[PDB]
């Protein structure tokens, strides 16, 4: 019977809410990383055709899904 | 009686400690983002008066509370 | 008897899996921060000998363990 109890559901929903907080926080971080990168690449600071620069685009792309 | 039991409190405190780890980790990340940004803006790399650059300051400000 | 029950172990393993997700996510973020920084420092954008620039290397080093 524990999975219908109040206490099990309290803890479960706290886990779920933390997992959501982590997902939304990671999305916020990686959206920031994307917004910064594209500005930095607008300069001669970072060149889009350098393979090390493409590595960053590819990570950001993959993180934003 | 479960909320006074040892097991419920063990799990609850693990949740709490994870939530703290997430908060402190996000604060570390966003403090880093702030420290990097202000250095990058010291250059002509990023211009503080560009509206896309202000977007980044505003996100960092909001994240650091 | 609760620590051998199914429900306690279900919640515990969810905590553990979330903690792993957080660790792996933070490592991904800080690896990205390292990869970006070293590219930015390749330019006159950021000078490795400036003490504020060394602060960033030191944080990244410490985060990657």
């Amino acid at each position: 019977f524990t999975a219908v109890g109040k206490e099990f559901n309290h803890l479960e929903k706290r886990i779920e809410n933390l997992n959501k907080k982590v997902d939304d926080g990671f999305l916020d971080i990686w959206t920031y990383n994307a917004e910064l990168l594209v500005l930095l690449e607008n300069e001669r600071t970072l060149d889009y055709h350098d393979s090390n620069v493409k590595n960053l685009y590819e990570k950001v792309r993959s993180q934003l899904k």
